[PDB]
């Protein structure tokens, strides 16, 4: 076995990849088509937060979707921001690049799943 | 797809560079890396933030390889650079360079390799 574990530190550090697509997404131009991104996140992760209402219905795991109905993506270098609608109702998520589980992108079928 | 407009294989390259530095803050714990991890880094010696003793970079203005493995002390994996004590020729010297510098990361013990845009 390896002692440095570095499968999981590749792991931990493929996090990295949601952060600068993100990055992306909120730089002029957004995604591009035909691009869109399913991010899966812990819900009761350190950080994480947004309307208890909404939360409280996803105990555990949450997946959402970039694609074209999101607003003001604030993307950080330890957390991002974005206001999507649940129900048609417009709500504000912050998550935690350390909160995530899960990555995707069906246009190239690329995909990343974290330990969290 | 004929292509992926998102350049995952880049960006995915780009972000394994926090191996290196995950890595070396784990060979900065007292009790170092746990043997025989040996750790082998390329970077490129002009790049900026680069930083040590002119005469020994200017011995290779190219990319430069320096192994870590137990002759190396006060390593200090910052956020966005390491510094490390080192010994050229037995004299001990001070090296600082920028995660983004990096060309190359290497440990032979298990096979592990890494290569990174110049």
């Amino acid at each position: 076995e390896d002692l440095m574990q570095y499968e999981a530190m590749a792991q931990d550090a493929l996090r990295g990849v949601v952060k600068a697509a993100l990055k992306k997404a909120a730089a002029p131009g957004g995604l591009p088509e035909p691009h869109h991104l399913y991010i899966t996140f812990k819900t009761k992760a350190a950080g994480v937060s947004g309307p208890q209402d909404l939360l409280s219905k996803y105990p555990d795991e949450m997946t959402i979707v970039l694609q074209h109905q999101y607003w003001d993506l604030a993307p950080g270098e330890t957390f991002f921001s974005v206001t999507l609608k649940f129900g048609g109702q417009p709500k504000r998520l912050s998550v935690p690049y350390a909160a995530l589980t899960r990555f995707y992108d069906p246009s190239v079928q690329f995909a990343l799943q974290f330990s969290a």
